[PDB]
């Protein structure tokens, strides 16, 4: 009668040390195996409370549980995008070509200016959060957003094409307090094929999470 | 070399008095003409700052503007979905039908369990916000979420199918502090024909807009 | 043994129509009997869950209950300060004198500038919240702060001297969406004797409550 | 003429290695020199913008700057309390005594229970934040609260007695993702005599700073 779909941790698209020297192998493991894994569990934990409520098996503090859901569900959605959003230098890094390159110049004027806006947004996230590029469906335009925690300030219905995680656990062991150096080096592992992939879908008015 | 798409206030699908005595014509007028117009304006003002920045004609407080943009943009998107999510009683109200009646019963067990979860999320919003129903694309399931202000707690990439505004200006003039009764009466105007259309687009792997 | 002190709704320092034509009696009535009461209620409810928890008598989602407590407790504290912060025209309105007038000139240049900063802080709160003037103990200076909801952005240890509620239920019935007109008119009922007493307590290194 | 009072980084009460093995000297150094210095700097940076606005020397995005001031000011105040809140094993650690130990039993029943409520609040702060024990003046009782970032959820006028920093930079280099071990190991350096004195102030209806 009542059914909820559960989440699972996606395997990384590469080896934990594949992004070195930009992101340490130890961070990659902790980030993937501990942090991302925790969001998957948190999402299911909240979903199970909701199912128990829906089955009439228990009451519920809907505000608390839905806050839990949003936080965890987003941590998971964003980390799922983050991993394939990167790749070993070669497949990753460099300048973008294709539609993503076109649209970037169109809305930002140049790749460099796009990097400035995105990198500055990432470096200036207050507390933990992300810097992301989304395709805005309503008026069809690229927009860079700052995200606090994992769920604050997303554009309703918008599709995340590229995300940069600036939660301290995403860089501290390697870069320490120097988030800025992390943000700058990260450009060396960005997978534009992945981003172009998602842009291809969003451009057609599609959701661009899978593939 | 740099462009930013602007937003405009969408026309209501009906007269202001269309939802009475569920939502007064005064509230409908203010909410739309004043409040919603404000969000369109705020979003555009933020873009103007970004456009200037991207052109190099000016600097920018990226955190400030991205926080601004996120707020107003969501205010605009959610209200644009909010209006067609309702209709003059007869065309609005009743119960769900179609793929949405099927999914609601699938994930919640019944329409009454759904109405209970959604209504409680709405009534239990802390401060000003919304109670929404979205299609979650990663595990393809329907979820109800609480949104604080206009931009807090959205699920990245998810498609908003049904939105219920619980900001005081959506009900106070009529129901005063009784947000609970505002919530209960609201179901008598829900345009389930609109929600179904949105779910159909969502299921096609499309964005729940422009349809 | 375990005991928690509970909160109670304090009486207004004047009748429900004492602030007209600046704040209608209906607003004052609702805001006091319904809203403020709701916060007192919320704080005690949260404390009853904590007490049960401390008596080993129950379990607890510490994040959910402490989030509830902080919001409601601040709602109560701020409203408790808000009522005596005003007074029927005569005792309220005009410019400040005594120490507060002095400190205001010292830190803002003049009362006119202060009122500018304060009104703009209040007119620009995003969503519901407050504009508050506090005495910063650490470095001894006046500061105006924006508060979102009742608990977001307060300065640790600081003493609230003057509070202006910009939640819609504090002005909507009369000013509708013109919060600005509301804020401008609010200066006519500001009980500067109250502000002064609180500042003097702060200056004394004391908590600015109870007179 | 307007003046603002600037903030300065306070020296630690002990050597950087003075709290090992519980908190590494690298953390202490980075935490103090980079992070705390950043908040003081950020607080002052906001004051500079506020100062010229008051001197009619420029315009101001009041929401932007007051949001900035709240975050940085709180970071400075809370860290300023955080440092003396700890002490090298000997002067720090063990259980409380005097008034604080006595009050912890009144409101929590036992030190054991208090430790559970405080530990659970700190381990369960969503994102980055603090767990704090304050003295709530209005009804005169000990309350534990969760703080997100440095400025969300504080209780107006409340005096912070003991603060625990759970921002990842406060532990990640040593404890990695295990916030739980960090929280548990921290008690071993708590300066109960400090919490005692601040409680004395609060009990004296005074502000708990500069002593």
């Amino acid at each position: 009668s009542v059914t909820t779909k559960r989440y699972t941790l996606p395997p990384l698209p590469y080896a934990y040390n594949a992004l070195e020297p930009y992101i340490s192998a130890e961070i990659m493991q902790l980030h993937h195996q501990k942090h991302h894994q925790g969001y998957v569990n948190g999402a299911n934990a909240a979903l199970e409370k909701l199912e128990k409520f829906r089955k009439g098996e228990a009451q519920i503090d809907i505000r608390a549980v839905l806050r839990d859901l949003s936080f965890h569900l987003n941590g998971h959605i964003l980390h799922s995008i983050f991993w394939p959003n990167m790749a070993p230098p070669g497949k990753g890094g460099g300048k973008p070509g294709g539609k993503i390159a076109d649209l970037i110049n169109k809305f930002f004027g140049s790749f460099e200016k796009f990097k400035e806006e995105f990198s500055q947004a990432a470096k200036n996230v207050e507390g933990v959060g992300w810097a992301i590029l989304v395709y805005e469906p309503l008026e069809e335009q690229l927009l860079i957003l700052q995200i606090e925690k994992h769920n604050l300030m997303h554009a309703a219905d918008a599709q995340v094409l590229l995300a940069l995680d600036v939660w301290e656990h995403a860089y501290y062991l390697q870069y320490k307090n120097d988030r800025g150096s992390y943000v700058d080096n990260w450009w060396n592992v960005v997978n534009w094929d992945d981003v172009e992939r998602r842009l291809q879908k969003a451009l057609n008015g599609q959701i661009a999470l899978k593939l």
